[PDB]
């Protein structure tokens, strides 16, 4: 009963977390939490983004009115699905820069049609192909309109339609190629033909391409695609003698988030503001390892397939030297702190968790937890991530620039992950370390370091006395001169 | 008169400044600075760089020499500027692929052009038009020449100019579209016609097509506008049955800094290395978030509005634990320095600041201020960043690269700050310990640590005595055996 | 002989190497490693990678079949490697999209040609120049079949061929140009030809323009290259009444990793992972400013020529204040180990390692190396970065797209080193104060701290003694009354 120990430590854990530092490629913390989402339900939730599913429909075939595709009248989406299953049941046809018709109307999110009062005289309309049943009738595109000679003549056209709306109107027409001279002067009279459409700034002058191609449900002709954006105040002309597929009115165009996607994946009732081709997945992680390409609020896609950042101490079953260093050990048996002190005296031992080194600890981790978990990642239309078909030049720099993306996304989060860690390891060691020298402070001359985290306090301290050293009131003063005669025999 | 009290601290002031830290969402510090740029004067600066008002001409029209446009005829610019209000007013014409004619010739940054000795047999030169008047006279682009029938006759021609030089040379020149067969036969005999230009390593060759587009200025024909670079030893050969709107020379190409920016802002007579479409911008931020158009040498575009770099230490008006630790309370009367010493002794208080500690903290501070502020990006002809039309595939690709730029530049930002603030206030918190336990070490045993960054020195300890401490020249066995006798009672 | 010194230590050498640290634009160190790879041997190694030297062969033309080019045939590469000097010595021709041609075929590596049973009916086949000669003879490229009339008709040709296989078929063809109408008519009959080329999904149609270009190798008339891919199901057709310079089969077409590259660079025997134009070079660095052109597993290009890794400690011939702080000063007589011991006892002087504490130090800097020189970028087919003619917007956006990608891995480059440097500093200076605070905590009652990194141990401390006390088992107990007579006069 004449001395007493106290004995500082942290907690520890049975089993730990094996993460990444700046210096150690693994290592063992109390707690981590992963940063990347390695998995999906594997469907689209169908909330909070309006999904429409393509089905059999590809956006172009449902724009142009593939007689299959007529459900999709006047549909609007922020995301419509594209299935791979997806085919043409009509005219066979061609766009010129397909990717970005399919990209503008995409990114439009409506198909919101209006049928103006075109007038086309001196022609046949309504032209029909056996290219494009409906049963077994002839037919062809619901918003196209395949005028051909009338008696022996195709007159000149020349057409007008001014935009007097406030908003952009989008006209989809066509130039039909022919397989052979006699068919051209069949249909549309004279030999040569051509089609121009302009605005008053803009114009696109078309000519037919004649020769036999392969049969396509029985059809060795062709459509050629084209489309114009008419502004407000500004006017569509029309003029053509010949070969001429005209546009039945127009699509509007809206702005907004909308965008196509490629997937298989089943359409569910559920909620999700993530969403990739494999599906839906969740966004409480800042990165993601299921798919570069993405729509919503989603984190970043990332090369790895696990980050993990420690959320506790060290685990011992720093550059301060006090965690797996002059403190030899962890306690298992202290649950209700991270750090605290046990004693031994005569009136036995114990052990009491310290709160404010605790939170102290815990407060930082939260900080730099809310920092790096807080979702900044929103992104809709974007580009294309994925390619059918061989291109060159222009596929070659998409996929350089997503490349390139997601190489330096990879680089931050590494680097993030691993100065994090090292990090946390070094203030939770900090926090033990400043503990144990307040400890050392209070005490003055009555106690010494014994070198492992517990000072020999070289006078009766009993439970109270212990509590006014953990509750930093200890007064050295009271117990001086007993203490100096025990360590050094002064009196 | 037999003990003396000396207490070690640091500065504080009234009111510090709210940063940002990897640990901590809001921590007050002494000093801080800004590293984003979020404002700008709204004027273009007229140095260093030589700017170019396009005023009512684009540069297209200044180009091809629109007669209003005749002001600009051989200008030089390092940024040519051009304002919304500009507008055509010749005859009606398109350029496809305008974008990248636009950009050449903004990116070569002179308009200066040399008229040659082009032979054009059996056809009428200089074509004028009701379109394009000068004053009361019709007319046209300056830079071409519309050629068309002599007497009945329109014959192939077929001229050549070879480059004899040492420099690329830049031809532009045009295809007429007339509205009607009529117009095609008055002008150029010819019921088709057609234009081919070649060199030994390139060919272009349009044959015009016939229609009525909107009518502009009386005209509803249209010339289609294209170009061809003549490499040195090459050879410009030109072959034409009708259509042509020849060149009457070439344009000068150059290399260099220069570009073309779409602005309403004022000129003004002042300096800035850096010009956005909001005006000039100062460059000695690293950051800014005015415009991500920029030309010069400018701060990189950010997202976010302000970013505080700590430029001094926490204000208490770390992972050492000294400042807002065991030293509980900054300074505010510590005016001559960073950190200091205080004084109780024989001969009264006193104050004085430690130089060394001082100078240690600043000069870490000043080093990463000066590895951050230090100017590194300039940049001249880029990418255009905001679009007028949609366009799809190519403006879905150039919005994405610019949009994914930033938001990287965005997070290097952000880390650079939180990280820097951190170590900030760890570096200055370890400054004011190494202070503290070089004094502790110079007392030896003639002084305890009262717990609260104060030494209770147990000897008479005078105003020399004291300097001596603060100066690094104490001699504790001076004093030794007074102060074992105060403390433990030697004697 | 009542008393002995113990000194901690570090070694130092007597020129180490300047680095940057976030702090300090420049800090001596005892060691450093160079994170920039900033030269070349000069010649490429013909391992791992199959090479294909092109010599005088421009791709292109290996593909056509240039007679010059016959050792290509069927030839394979991982990299062809394209020589400034290459020429073309056939029939002059152009290549609308030329450098997506160039990559796909490139991408694809191999010119793997298979001959298809093409009938064409009524026409001379194999038809030559003598532009393009073979030794005196006339001929041409082997992969392309020219046809003209046979006796006095040119019948309208129409042919197909299916892809019964399971892979994808390139099939290249041309258009010829006529100089004349003369020209046209003596080789097909028909004043004006048309070729048409086309599957169920894709079509084309090209028709000649007649006329001189200039004269390149006796020919002013041109021919047109055009490709076609055609996949497993799908079918070729071809239909022309003139003009048509037919293939002769399909070059099969693969994906994986080859690429091409302009380089002039000789290629010898060796092994080297990455390739540049300017030759190979090591890949064992992060970083590399050789060339932003590259090939294989290469280190990423940078804009710095050097970047120094710092891997040891402080030279002295931190935040912990002992290296460079309390310990003035090195020691160069310390060669087998980083920290140590010196003493001064009754036996004499001595010097030794602490082996745990430099094997800590080590150990930390070995696992950052690892992290940082870890190889983990490899790259094969990417996008062009230098360019031989001006082109606008696309070649605008490759540039940008490219110097972004740059200035980011420079950033990052640049930030690494300054951190890691700045660490490594500290925590070197922390494994020398934590093995001053062992062994200060060994030694309890018995020794002071001199303040310069030395204990005074108050006892008689023989060899034996001293070395207790390097080992960790120094029993204070043994010798506390003697040190607090020496140290007060208390025993
Ligand atoms: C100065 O610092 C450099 C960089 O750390 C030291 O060079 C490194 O030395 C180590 C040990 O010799 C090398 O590790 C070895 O690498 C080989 C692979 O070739 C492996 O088989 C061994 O088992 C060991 O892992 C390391 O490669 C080497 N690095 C470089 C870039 O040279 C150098 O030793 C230091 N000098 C001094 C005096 O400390
Ligand atoms: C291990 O670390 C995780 C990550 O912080 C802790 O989980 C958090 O717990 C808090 C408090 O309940 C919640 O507010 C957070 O939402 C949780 N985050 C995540 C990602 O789940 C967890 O509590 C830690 N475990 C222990 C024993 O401390
Ligand atoms: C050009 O060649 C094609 C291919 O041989 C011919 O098209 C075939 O015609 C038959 C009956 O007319 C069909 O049953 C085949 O399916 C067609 N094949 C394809 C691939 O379309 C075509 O008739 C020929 N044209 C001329 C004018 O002779
Ligand atoms: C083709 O149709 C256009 C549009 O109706 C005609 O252009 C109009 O012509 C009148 C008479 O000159 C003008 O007053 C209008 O302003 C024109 N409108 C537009 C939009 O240009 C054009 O004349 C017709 N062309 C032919 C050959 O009949
Ligand atoms: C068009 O003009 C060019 C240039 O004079 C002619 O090409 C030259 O023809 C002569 C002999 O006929 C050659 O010796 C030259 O080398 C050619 N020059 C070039 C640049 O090719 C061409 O023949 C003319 N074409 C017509 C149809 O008159
Ligand atoms: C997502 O789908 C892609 C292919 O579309 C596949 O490579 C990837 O492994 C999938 N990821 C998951 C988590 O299923
Ligand atoms: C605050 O920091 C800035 C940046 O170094 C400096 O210019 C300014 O003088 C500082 N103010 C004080 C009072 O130190
Ligand atoms: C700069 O101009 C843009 C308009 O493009 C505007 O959005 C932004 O708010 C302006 N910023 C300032 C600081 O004037
Ligand atoms: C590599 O080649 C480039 C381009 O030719 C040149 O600018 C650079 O200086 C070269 N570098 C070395 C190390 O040879």
């Amino acid at each position: 009963n004449n001395t007493a120990t106290l004995c500082l430590g942290h907690h520890a854990v049975p089993n730990g977390t094996i993460v990444k530092t700046i210096t150690d490629d693994q290592i063992e913390v109390t707690n981590a939490t992963e940063l990347v989402q390695s998995s999906s339900t594997g469907k689209i939730c169908n909330n909070p983004h309006r999904i429409l599913d393509g089905r059999d429909c590809k956006l172009m075939d449902a724009l142009l009115g593939d007689p299959h595709c007529d459900v999709f009248q006047d549909e609007t989406w922020d995301l419509y699905v594209e299935r791979s299953s997806a085919s043409s049941n009509c005219y066979p046809y061609d766009v010129p820069d397909y990717a970005s018709l399919r990209s503008l109307v995409a990114s439009s999110g409506t198909l919101e049609f209006i049928t103006e009062g075109f007038t086309w005289t001196g022609v046949t309309q309504n032209g029909e192909s056996g290219a494009c049943k409906r049963g077994p009738a002839n037919g062809f595109f619901s918003r196209l309109n395949w005028l051909t000679k009338s008696g022996s003549v195709y007159p000149l056209l020349n057409v007008t339609m001014p935009n007097n709306d406030n908003f952009d109107k989008l006209y989809v027409w066509g130039v039909h190629h022919p397989s052979t001279n006699q068919e051209q002067t069949n249909l549309y009279v004279q030999a040569s033909g051509r089609v121009t459409v302009s605005t008053r700034r803009s114009q696109q002058t078309i000519i037919p391409n004649i020769g036999s191609r392969p049969l396509v449900r029985g059809q060795s002709g062709r459509i050629s695609i084209y489309w114009t954006i008419v502004k407000p105040g500004d006017i569509l002309m029309i003029n053509s003698n010949g070969n001429l597929v005209a546009p039945r009115g127009y699509f509007k165009m809206r702005t907004g988030k909308s965008s196509i996607m490629r997937s298989n994946a089943p359409i569910d009732t559920c909620i999700s503001e993530c969403i990739t081709p494999n599906g839906s997945i969740p966004n409480d992680k800042p990165f993601q390892n299921v798919n570069k390409i993405t729509y919503g609020a989603c984190p970043k896609y990332v090369k790895q397939s696990t980050l993990k950042l420690a959320t506790g101490m060290r685990n011992v079953p720093g550059l301060f030297g006090a965690i797996a260093g002059f403190i030899e050990n962890g306690w298992e048996g202290m649950i209700d702190g991270w750090y605290g002190f046990r004693h031994k005296n005569s009136e036995g031992t114990g052990q009491a968790a310290d709160l404010k080194s605790t939170q102290a600890a815990i407060d930082q981790i939260n900080g730099k937890l809310n920092r790096v978990i807080e979702k900044t990642n929103e992104k809709f239309h974007q580009i294309e991530k994925e390619f059918l078909e061989v291109e060159g030049r222009i596929q070659d720099l998409e996929k350089y620039v997503e490349d390139t993306k997601i190489d330096l996304w990879s680089y931050n989060a590494e680097l993030l992950v691993a100065l994090e860690n090292q990090h946390t390891i070094d203030l939770t060691d900090s926090e033990m370390n400043k503990l144990f020298e307040k400890t050392r402070r209070q005490l003055r001359e009555n106690a010494e370091d014994m070198g492992n985290g517990c000072f020999k306090i070289y006078h009766k301290c009993d439970n109270a006395c212990i509590e006014s050293i953990r509750n930093g009131t200890y007064d050295h003063d009271i117990y001086r001169d007993e203490a100096l005669n025990n360590r050094f025999q002064i009196k």
